């Protein structure tokens, strides 16, 4: 199998990156590592594409350092983010925590691991009692802001059992996966952050779905992962979509 | 010290009590309360507890700080002491047992997590902090709609982000660390700060009240911050929201 090949390379370089960007904790480190990771893969696989538009070709797309916030405040949590798309479907997604030592793998069809354990979704389908996930963004205008924490207040309208922030998108979305937390919601991010997270999701017996209610879409700059299509679509339902410009337009 | 005999059992108590709580992880809460108390109770009989403070020996327990986080598995679970001699926090201890994190601080030998020394950050503008707080368990209209108020107000300053692990002691002892540079709510009740807070200020940080006045335990309200160029800026900023207090 090919792509099995690609990705035992990824893990290597996802984890060789993020022993860089933690040893930078103990930006310039960002343009750094995607840099040496764009052309570790150029070395071996000069005919595929890159993003940090997605052809059928097979295309790596790399947030090298997600969570740079967190990273400049040393706070723990933050990672290096590696999606594999063929023929314009992910295949495989790596996302390696660097602070937790926590590699998140998973291959479309063999499932989602944490460090070399299986993970699975919650259960949960109730959104009175679900624990969400989110980011409040890096956009301050005071109508994008309004909007993200009027949805933020909505969520909190229904009694849900809370919301939290590790201030990752990927981990926020690898902890979906692990089941501690029942869905994630974010709009206003990018293709880059999600591609690796999202398999890990779904492989994890969990869905990827846009926040108008329709199918997952890469370059939406918007994205629901919920742990079942019933909390999903639940989610979509009570938040209010926010304009933002598209990744490929 | 006699109370360094005191903190040495309350660190052994604090761990036995998170492997309890993380084994369910992997009803509770009464087990490993009473487990506490009877525990402390059989060595110092004459301690109070409380989970009004007077000048005698008392110990203040948070069981299970992060109750939601308990059900849901969300890997950030605290067990926190507080021990207060003359009114006053002598040593704190918070367990963060999923990650395990023992975060530990006696009054003037500084704050500690794993036997490793904390510090707090030196960041003093705002605009270039990062903060953490808790939208807290209240669904009440007029305190969610202030709550979300005062987070809308910090965030568009703005704040360099605000984060939300799901517990006071573990959001108040990651500003210990430095990874965060404040912590505020209101809400919150004098055992979910008590063995954070001293930690805090062992790593050089700061208490304050929401008003800008000196920290009241018992006031539901507090400002765990770096330092007190940015705990005031906080204090300026957020709206007093009214509540009972913890001994009235």
């Amino acid at each position: 199998d090919p792509w099995q090949e690609c990705m035992d390379y990824a893990v290597t370089l996802a984890r060789q990156a993020g022993e860089v960007v933690c040893e930078a904790i103990k930006t310039a480190t960002d343009q750094k590592v995607e840099k040496m990771l764009i052309s570790s893969i150029k070395e071996k696989y000069p005919s595929h594409s890159f993003i940090g538009i997605l052809t059928d070709n097979p295309t790596w797309i790399i947030d090298p350092i997600d969570g740079t916030t967190n990273f400049v405040h040393r706070f723990p949590f933050v990672a290096v983010s590696i999606g594999f798309a063929v023929n314009k479907k992910i295949e495989f997604g790596v996302v390696y925590s660097c602070v937790e030592g926590k590699m998140y793998t998973a291959r479309k069809g063999k499932g989602a691991f944490c460090n070399g354990q299986k993970l699975q979704v919650s259960q949960q389908e109730d959104i009175t009692k679900s624990l969400l996930v989110t980011e409040l963004g890096s956009s301050r205008t005071p109508e994008t802001v309004r909007m993200v924490l009027s949805n933020m207040e909505k969520l909190f309208c229904i009694p849900v059992h809370g919301i939290r922030s590790v201030g990752t998108a990927a981990v926020n979305m690898c902890l979906v996966a692990t089941g501690g937390a029942d869905a994630y919601y974010e709009m206003g991010i990018h293709c880059w952050d999600v591609a690796g997270a999202g398999i890990i999701v779904t492989e994890a017996g969990g869905v990827l779905m846009d926040v108008t209610g329709g199918p997952f879409d890469l370059m939406s700059r918007r994205v629901i992962a919920a742990n079942n299509r019933i909390l999903a679509e639940r989610i979509a339902k009570e938040i209010q979509v926010i304009p933002l410009q598209r990744d490929d337009e």
